[PDB]
């Protein structure tokens, strides 16, 4: 069976299981089940499934080099699909809540879930809670007797928690740290002293790399019983590196990809986000450029947003991006090679993850 | 040591552990740690700790009848405190998010967390996520090698999930089921056909009884290694019964307790909630009363809210409440007795839980 149709089939299976259980154990009525069905589909489906399919691809890599009965191949692949959906539904939780937190309008060319007329914020906050609760119910049902249950649940939680800490670092990235205070409304920084490469790398490490790259790779190892084919410090290092590059790309696209292809109107400028473009621009600007940036950034006024975009274009950030890209290519290739000391197979899955990111 | 000072001490311990770990493992800076500290205190502290202290009291009950080394008594009590905080922090998650979902102003005579000036909804949604993530980090740290870890984590998840399903039943309780539809803005029911005792009991069972009464009782059994001193179907039955009574009391207080003592201005009428008062009123009203209720319920207009309160007062709902209370007293005493077949001790803890609820 091809991997993607397997993965999509298991979605239907898992959906049916969740909804059936709601009717048999939680007293749900058919109409609320239908609401939840539609919510699940709307929030979990229509992406590329990169994350969840990475679990499947890592497991397929090991299957090719490990002896197993056919029934065991099938079980491993089924477990990789269930694990992949756990990550997809965890992402769906994040996207639902982040869209509400940010006041976002669109995502992938459709309205954010909370904006649907019969949803509203009141229900959407809790729908997003249910999305993450479903990752747990999947795990406890499908993995009940698996030797990797403990390790998978402990990994998932730590990744979830890193991700929420990353969200805190992102939402507070334009405040001055020393002014953070629940009692006092938070002003935008005026110095931008915290718009540094290291502070940027911390936001991105936590907010996206743990759930986007570390979790799918490590979940593929766990369902394969293969965590001894790797040196875990290398897997962390490479996940955090590729993940950062991925986010740099998104940051650049927020500013410069047309909204039709981007799937939304990018607002990182208006939102005063600590983006790669802002940090890179500040890292090369002269005094007059810095002052122009300060006078215009973090404002809704379209004229001011256009002043920032013009500053970025004139500053030749494409060159800084090429230099960054080159360095990432170097270090990701060095880590892949270190990963072959223990598993050629795992190293190749990491190569493929790299190729999908670099050349999307 | 007295139980409550033990419990409060462990709060300080757990807080220090969480914040220390954020600095050693998650790259947090001192100012963000302070924000999180203040968030934790603000959202977790200042209640009665009923839930968390019930775990401690169940464990203290068993300790009095079971032989153990002193160091084991201490470990069991420490584990009961950590488990109790897991429930308190899970409640804090619920209250933070519910206050945002409902647009609430106050809770326990102070502003809702999201209303604090330096918080805002954007940060508060994620603070509430972190609250629940912390229940997991507590568990994996303090219970890493405990024989009850699996059972405790599986119980916690199912309780969390029931609670979120209960929130869905609550937020949708004034819609007609057959009209639920993400695509269509939801009208208030005009027939109130779904304001029944059974539908009410389903909302309340899920939204509060699993986390308020079942989880503390069962967590006390788990940290005591005492789940064989009970018949679990009886523990469920009694938890769901006491929990329902608790919520009926809250529903009555929302309408009739002065806001100063209630800790907030009650809005269940304006919010069109399926409250015990509404369901009981509809269960005895004549046609003219029903029509007056329909014309006034679920409106912000204070004059209309006063018309509903007047209908309730004239309908002698205090008598229906006394009749309900009497019946609950009967059934809770019958269940306590059934609980003595296997554990006098556990039955007495349930008696105390009952006494704290009935006579608060
Ligand atoms: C010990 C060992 C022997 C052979 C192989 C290759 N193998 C072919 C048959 S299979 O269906 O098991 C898929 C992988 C790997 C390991
Ligand atoms: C409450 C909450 C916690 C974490 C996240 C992380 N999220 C990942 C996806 S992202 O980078 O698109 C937007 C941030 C979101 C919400
Ligand atoms: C810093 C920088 C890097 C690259 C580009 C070019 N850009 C790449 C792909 S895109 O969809 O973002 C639109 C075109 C511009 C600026
Ligand atoms: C087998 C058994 C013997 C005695 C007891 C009572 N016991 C007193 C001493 S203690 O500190 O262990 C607390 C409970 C219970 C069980
Ligand atoms: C997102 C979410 C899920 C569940 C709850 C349950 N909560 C219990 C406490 S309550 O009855 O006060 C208000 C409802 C809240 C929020
Ligand atoms: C249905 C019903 C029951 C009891 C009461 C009396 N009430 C009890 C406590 S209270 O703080 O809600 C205010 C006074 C009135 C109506
Ligand atoms: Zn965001
Ligand atoms: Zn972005
Ligand atoms: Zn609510
Ligand atoms: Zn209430």
């Amino acid at each position: 069976m091809a991997s993607m149709e397997r993965f999509l089939s298991v979605y239907d299976e898992v959906q049916a299981f969740l909804l059936d259980q709601l009717q048999s154990k939680y007293e749900i009525d058919p109409n609320r089940a239908r609401y939840l069905r539609i919510m699940m589909d709307t929030t979990c489906l229509g992406g590329k499934y990169f994350r969840g399919m990475t679990v499947v691809n890592v497991a397929e890599g090991f299957l090719a080099v490990t002896q197993h009965d056919e029934a065991t191949k099938e079980r491993i692949l089924h477990d990789a699909c269930v694990g992949g959906w756990m990550i997809e539904f965890l992402q769906a939780h994040y996207l639902v809540e982040d869209d509400i937190m940010d006041g976002s309008v669109m995502r992938r060319g459709k309205p954010c879930w909370y904006r649907f007329p019969g949803v509203t914020t009141q229900c959407a906050i809790n729908d997003g809670i249910i999305l993450k609760s479903w990752t747990q119910i999947m795990a406890w049902h499908y993995f009940a007797d698996r030797p990797f249950l403990k390790d998978l649940l402990c990994l998932f939680q730590k990744v979830d928690y890193a991700t929420a800490v990353g969200q805190m670092y992102d939402v507070t990235s334009m405040c001055d740290s020393n002014k953070l205070d629940p009692e006092v409304a938070q002003p935008m920084t005026t110095d931008f002293a915290e718009f540094t490469p290291a502070i940027y790398k911390r936001i991105v490490k936590y907010k996206t790399t743990f759930y986007t790259y570390l979790l799918p790779l490590v979940m593929g190892l766990l369902v394969s019983e293969a965590a001894a084919s790797v040196e875990m410090n290398l897997v962390e290092r490479v996940a955090h590196l590729i993940g950062e590059y991925f986010q740099v790309q998104d940051d650049v696209m927020d500013c410069f990809t047309p909204p039709e292809q981007l799937g939304k109107v990018g607002t990182d400028i208006e939102d005063a986000k600590c983006s790669w473009l802002a940090v890179t621009f500040l890292g090369k600007a002269n005094a007059a450029q810095v002052a122009e940036f300060k006078a215009n950034y973090g404002e809704k006024d379209p004229a001011k947003v256009a002043v920032v975009k013009r500053l970025y274009s004139k500053a030749n950030l494409q060159a800084d991006f090429a230099a960054y890209e080159a360095e990432v290519v170097r270090e990701v290739e060095s880590l892949i090679e270190q990963l072959k000391v223990k598993s050629p197979t795992f190293a190749e899955s990491v190569a493929v993850v790299w190729e999908k990111t670099h050349k999307r």
